[PDB]
């Protein structure tokens, strides 16, 4: 019975083999078949790659340690080597063009979710070249998605010495029976054999993930696709901004390169972009996922004025002065979408891009008051202080499990809400959980609004005055810096329609739209959302 | 008596002034005298530049209404404008050309600190172009330096309108008489003049500054150079990030652009980067000042084996895998100079270059143990456990006055410590306060220490021989990415005699060193530290 999977790096979870390459090239070139193989495994344990493997040396002083072993092997074959040679320029090529291998990675992101304890086993070096980066990039996407990553430089032992084999074993706190291991060289196999282990031979993907499924017993080749990537709270990086004396900002932080500000909407998270933060940061962006003023970790002053849009802009330009950015990608949803088109037509130079999710910008109407724009029956209720406040604060297992739900489970009713009384009145108290969220998941937002309620958050749409004489003070202006607009589908609050004449104010708008998506789009569609956002990043925000 | 001053961007803290650019054109395209000048301000208060200073209108919305009003000014002059013409081209190089008017900043900051309410009083639009950020980066750092801006973009008045003025002094909080007023128009000027403010025409700085060191009765011009910008504790944006269960490491971050990891010696804080956290992050750089295990906010465990180098620097990669971050430019002091040397060998791929401030590259011994390299009392000292720790916690503000003092001030013996039987036996109960330091610095130092005391700062002394066993693996590399090493002339413990084998294992490493300079190298040297890494950076870090 088994709960342990390894895997190798070169050739397993990373396709083109950097070892292939060394015999494409003698194709190529024409060399003698074999030359730089060669040249590379010679002097076997005591020579310059087994020095490079172990951390005796880094890849740099092997480059000529490798280049004058090419001239060694040639003097046996009598021909010589071309003018244009450079055994860096093969190996920058090389692990330049290895990609991770998805379906491997699919399987063992499986088998962990499944409860087995993933490793990965590799023969490496310490790379010190101008481009490592690349390398180390590659690494670290690989890595956060393994419980274990034993590189051979790093343990001074080596495939295939039995050593860092019972080191594996070690390191998993497993017997060998428990344990696959997957390696494309039959040598770097049979010590994991004769301790017990069992072993896959790869030398296609497919067959390799059949021999996997059929020895693990879980459906791993064909199944369904995954969800993108989520955020575990604890592992993230936490950011914490005094934008003025009673308030403080909470973010979580993942990335680097174009500083891209993640704005939620009501009654939500940081957490409610958990889909995004892996993905956007992977697509070389800085994410900065916000806790908006009201919500989880971030202060909750109990004054109504403290959440009308002008203060809540003000204090998001605050955020930027305090952290040392001049500028970030707005990116709202819902509350946090409105927020967002106020930032783009108060602040466009705070502004590199925005875009929002299913929140249109519509003008402010100058002559109508925006309390009879009645033309959101909840929007009423939520109108006295310390009324909702109560129903959504009575059992917030019960309030996220009504609210978060997709199209096709919807259980609350926006309409006549007021009348009846009540936005749970029509509503069973142990309400089934959705497809969107797991059990966990809503639990985290119940211990976030355990910390201070919805007095905060329900102060967002007690200002509906204040915003309407604000936003009148830009009826003159137009958005004209890099803007998009994500429609949902089936949002029956921000319905697509909505949207219509935004090209009126914004005319270089771009649209992105989502079929069979309810109100909560991230969790809805998440793999649909990333896909919109991270191709408008990289044709309009740089 | 005054005690506020308000400066005007365009031509008193920003020069060349915007405005002046509109002449120089007429000027250069031999254009009838005055005509870009008599297009700008068609049209007076109901004119399109009043609409966009009143924030009507954005820049991009009146470009076209500036073009068409100079295709209006050119009818009544007869001649027609050249092809190549763009009112958006002008204004580009008018924007880029303009810098920040040090020696007012230099006066402005001189006046806050001696207890002045500084002000910036604008006229300025809000800017939408695709080259709005070098703007936005300006104006973020002229206003850290200031206690309000005032944009009239965004108050909706404008100067010369009396109700700016009157709204200056209800923001400012004072009397008309206690206010100077800087400003290089004459028309903008008299407005404050009728209120009963001091006035000051600018037309040279140095004319503009000696009246205000006049009527302030402060020396402003010829003053000495000012230190750096440091930073205030409350107003940096605070990062926590969990490394393993019980170990957290906290970091204060600064800027956008390449990752700058910042690493602090014994017994320090992130604080002790204060003077180069601002600058890196002016120079484009995203600062992460860390708090080093077993200091400030960072977590404290007890047990000795958590402060070996091998274990600080795989909790160091952990920490860039949870931010994000493939790559970071390693800078490190004292201990942190040990570290950053020791991650750029065994992780080279996670270091885009490594920084050293006094601490050299020695490659340790692998016949002799370090126990005897004898061949340091205060070493020897701190290996029992408790000892050092009683006296250094006894009294903390004495503990850092006696340590924090310039080469000219030594109070401190770090010989025979042992056999006299403590660190601070010749030493004064009350020492003076040190040149390099305040009163309020030395007590931030108090306040961190009073957390988790001395047995974790003091752990990273006793893994000698861990250290050596795991530093014995690098014998055979070499540090082959970009290197800095920075020698202080009048440090005794780390002397620059001490590097000079360096380049034997870093034969491309790039050298900078400071004259009069003691220990604490970056209290005692900001500008000259700044100087260096910025330079470094700048060449060998992108
Ligand atoms: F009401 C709940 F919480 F039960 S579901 C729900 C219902 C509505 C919204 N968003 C907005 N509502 C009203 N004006 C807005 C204006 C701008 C953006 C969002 C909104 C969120 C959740
Ligand atoms: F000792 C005090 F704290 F009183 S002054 C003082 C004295 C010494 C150091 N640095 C180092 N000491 C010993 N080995 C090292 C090895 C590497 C880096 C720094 C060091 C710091 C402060």
């Amino acid at each position: 019975t088994l709960r342990a999977a390894v895997f190798d790096l070169d050739g397993v979870l990373a396709l083109p083999a950097v070892f292939g390459v060394l015999g494409r090239t003698e194709e190529a070139l024409a060399l003698p078949r074999g030359l730089l193989n060669d040249a590379f495994q010679k002097g076997g344990p005591e020579g310059a790659t087994t020095r490079l493997m172990k951390g005796e040396i880094t890849l740099s002083q092997w480059i000529p340690l490798m280049e004058e072993n090419c001239r060694k092997c040639s003097e046996t074959a009598k021909v010589c080597l071309p003018k244009n040679f450079s055994i860096k320029e093969i190996f920058d090529k090389a692990i330049s063009a290895r990609k991770i291998n998805r379906p491997m990675l699919q399987a063992a992101l499986m088998l962990r979710k499944k409860g087995f304890t993933t490793a990965i086993l590799t023969n490496t070096w310490l790379d010190d070249r101008a481009e490592r980066d690349g390398l180390a990039q590659l690494m670290c996407e690989l890595k956060m998605h393994f419980d274990f990553l034993i590189e051979s430089c790093q343990v001074g032992m080596v495939k295939p010495e039995p050593q860092i084999y019972k080191f594996l074993l070690d390191t998993l706190k497993a017997s060998p029976s428990e344990v696959v291991f997957l390696d494309d060289i039959g040598a770097n196999l049979k010590p994991a054999r004769d301790l017990g282990m069992v072993t896959i031979l790869v030398q296609d993907t497919d067959t390799a993930l059949k021999e996997l499924e059929k020895v693990t017993g879980i459906q791993l080749l064909n199944t369904p696709a995954p969800l993108p990537t989520s955020c575990n709270p604890s592992d993230m990086s936490h950011g914490y901004v005094t934008v003025k004396p009673r308030v403080r900002l909470h973010f979580v932080e993942l990335g680097s390169g174009p500083a891209v500000c993640l704005c939620h909407g009501f009654p939500e998270s940081w957490y409610s972009w958990r889909y995004q933060i892996p993905a956007l940061a992977q697509a070389g962006y800085r994410v900065l996922a916000m806790d908006m003023k009201g919500y989880g970790e971030s202060s909750a002053p109990p004054e109504i004025e403290e959440y009308c849009m002008e203060v809540l802009c003000k204090e998001m330009v605050t955020f930027l002065d305090k952290l040392g950015l001049s500028q970030a990608v707005f990116i709202g949803h819902d509350w946090g979408g409105m927020l967002v088109w106020y930032m783009a037509l108060f602040y466009p130079e705070r502004v590199r891009a925005v875009a929002s999710l299913n929140t249109p910008f519509i003008p402010a109407n100058p002559n109508m008051s925006p309390l009879e724009s009645k033309a959101f029956d909840y929007q009423l209720y939520f109108q006295e202080p310390g009324v909702a406040e109560a129903e959504l604060e009575q059992n917030l297992s019960r309030t996220f499990k009504s609210l978060f739900r997709a199209s096709d489970e919807s259980v609350l009713s926006m309409h006549k809400v007021c009348e009846a009384g009540g936005l749970f009145v029509n509503s069973p108290e142990e309400p089934s959980l959705s497809r969107m969220v797991t059990e966990e998941e809503i639990q985290f937002y119940v211990q976030q609004f355990k910390k201070s309620g919805f007095r905060g958050p329900l102060n967002w749409y007690r200002n509906m005055e204040r915003n309407w004489k604000w936003a009148c003070k830009s009826l003159g202006r137009k958005i004209l810096i890099p803007a998009l607009m994500v429609t949902a589908e089936k949002d029956f609050v921000l319905v697509p329609q909505m949207s219509q004449h935004m090209e009126d104010w914004i005319p270089h708008l771009k649209r992105g739209h989502i079929e069979d998506c309810g109100h909560w789009t991230q969790m809805d569609k998440p793999t649909e959302v990333n896909q919109i956002l991270i191709k408008w990043l990289d044709s309009d925000a740089r």
